[PDB]
């Protein structure tokens, strides 16, 4: 069951700050609070958790954050490339990339952020598969750019 509980914040200017949220409360409403406090925007923060950015559109509760748990704010300029990974059940996963990143290293990124190993990844981009030895701009995928990623039984 969904319960208040109390979280900490903390930037690495040295500031925490608690917020009141409900365990089922999205990273994005966290995000909210935080701009709504701080006045920090949204798209310049990134939150860290066990060692993972944390996704917008996920609960803290997905993440097993508990009371008196503190996350990382850590915060980017406005403009790093970001793409967004989708799996077909609709789960989203957000990589900070570079342009020039190879597939290859990509699947490294979803693995450290899912756990889900690169052997079992299929990427697929304007309907292509994504190949190994190949970057991200040798597929014209830039910022905010959304892929596929397509899993079969181990």
């Amino acid at each position: 069951h969904h319960h208040h509980m109390q979280i900490f914040v903390k930037t690495l200017t040295g500031k925490t700050i608690t917020l009141e949220v409900e365990s089922n409360d999205t990273i994005e409403n966290v995000k909210s609070k935080i701009q709504d406090k701080e006045g920090i925007p949204p798209d310049q923060q990134r939150l860290i958790f066990a060692g993972k950015q944390l996704e917008d559109g996920r609960t803290l509760s997905d993440y097993n954050i508990q009371k008196e748990s503190t996350l990382h704010l850590v915060l980017r300029l406005r403009g790093g490339m970001q793409i967004f990974v989708k799996t077909l059940t609709g789960k989203t996963i957000t990589l900070e990339v570079e342009s020039n990143d190879t597939i290859e290293n990509v699947k490294s990124k979803i693995q450290d952020k899912e756990g889900i190993p690169p052997d079992q990844q299929r990427l697929i981009f304007a309907g292509k598969q994504l190949e190994d030895g190949r970057t991200l701009s040798d597929y014209n995928i830039q910022k905010e750019s959304t892929l596929h990623l397509v899993l079969r039984l181990r």
